């Protein structure tokens, strides 16, 4: 299957980025170390039980495991665990885990599309990192049904799909792999528009625009067409020229500094996960390779240094000034789950060479 074409805007004033300081390892380090112990005080503010989608003037509430979100808690555990191994962080989110088995065993609260982002960075995500068999378990379960689903389109699908490239990995039925295929085809010609641009279902939404940007080289890695490379090219092109003097995306991109809008940072850090990804493979002849390295490490830098979250105290987001839902008046200009869990995923992919739980 083919990639429509689309406009690819040329980079404008790159050395806006290109003029920029990369980030060290002690930068790096000590905002690893500012998020872990806000998880360590969070931790023992929701034991067992989850943060709620997004903060409350800056102050998550207390939820069951019941929203599209609760997996995101799991993975901002487990990349805490990537940093410093400890056990603690392991038997909590091992517990979260076999709460995600139970969800799925007993159909929990699943009219969510998103089966990927409950499912991969708490349970895939564990498999990953210790092979545990009840989190393979949950994967292949929750990659079942997103089959029946598929049978029975999104930006964020193209995240979706990454359980399904697992399920064909892990048990080697190439019916996993034609779906996601068809699928990531299918999003990628209908939900992407020709100027490069994003809307949500089939003005430019943020996290829409970030959700393209790192769900392209996430599917990349199992496909390798190059005319993903293209529309990577073309999506990320048109959210950095949209970006604001601090480099960190309004909620709608269509807003820039003195708009009086609330930022979404969750689709800054996003933003950075996809680009870090994408440049494993990208070639080096690529004119603009470069360009997207000081990008992302512009974009990261203003995240650690003007929003990441600088009081320690119960229920406190890692990072603050995402939006949720403009239109529902949700999570405006608050702390969300998705945000911190991007956030960290940003820091631990600079700092170490970390294996994906996607």
């Amino acid at each position: 299957m083919k990639i429509k074409p689309v406009k690819v805007e040329s980079i404008e004033n790159p050395k806006r980025f290109l003029n920029s300081r990369l980030l060290t390892k002690i930068e790096v380090e000590e905002a690893i170390e500012k998020a872990l112990k806000q998880l360590y005080i969070n931790i023992d503010y929701f034991g067992e039980e989850y943060p709620t989608p997004a903060t409350f003037n800056n102050i998550y509430k207390v939820m069951d495991n019941t929203e599209w979100t609760n997996g995101f808690w799991t993975g901002c555990l487990w990349l805490a665990y990537e940093y410093n191994q400890d056990k603690k962080l392991k038997n909590i989110a091992h517990k979260n885990v076999l709460s995600f088995l139970n969800r799925i065993n007993n159909r929990i609260a699943l009219d969510h599309h998103n089966l990927g982002f409950l499912y991969t960075p708490s349970c895939t995500a564990e498999y990953r990192i210790n092979g545990d068999v009840k989190a393979l378990e949950a994967t292949i379960k929750a990659a079942d049904k997103l089959m029946e689903r598929y049978q029975e389109l999104i930006i964020d699908c193209l995240l979706n799909i990454q359980l399904l490239f697992f399920a064909y990995e892990q048990t080697g039925d190439e019916k996993y792999r034609q779906v996601a295929v068809n699928h990531f085809y299918a999003s990628a010609n209908n939900v992407v528009r020709d100027d490069s641009s994003a809307f949500h279902t089939f003005s430019s939404w943020a996290r829409g625009q970030a959700w393209g940007i790192y769900g392209i080289p996430l599917s990349y890695r199992k496909m390798k067409d190059y005319q993903q490379i293209i529309l990577f090219k073309g999506m990320t092109n048109y959210f950095l020229n949209r970006l604001p003097e601090d480099k960190v995306s309004y909620w709608d991109l269509i807003f820039t500094d003195g708009s009086g809008q609330p930022r979404d940072t969750s689709a800054t850090a996003t933003a950075v996960c996809g680009i870090h990804e994408m440049l494993k493979y990208l070639p080096e002849v690529d004119p603009d390779k470069e360009t997207y390295k000081y990008a992302m490490h512009t974009m990261l830098r203003s995240l650690i240094e003007q929003y990441s979250n600088n009081e320690l105290i119960a229920g406190r987001p890692l990072l603050l000034h995402g939006v949720y839902s403009w239109h529902s008046g949700k999570g405006v200009d608050e702390g969300n789950i998705w945000g911190d869990y991007y956030y960290l995923e940003a820091l631990i992919r600079f700092y170490k060479d970390w294996e994906l739980y996607w």
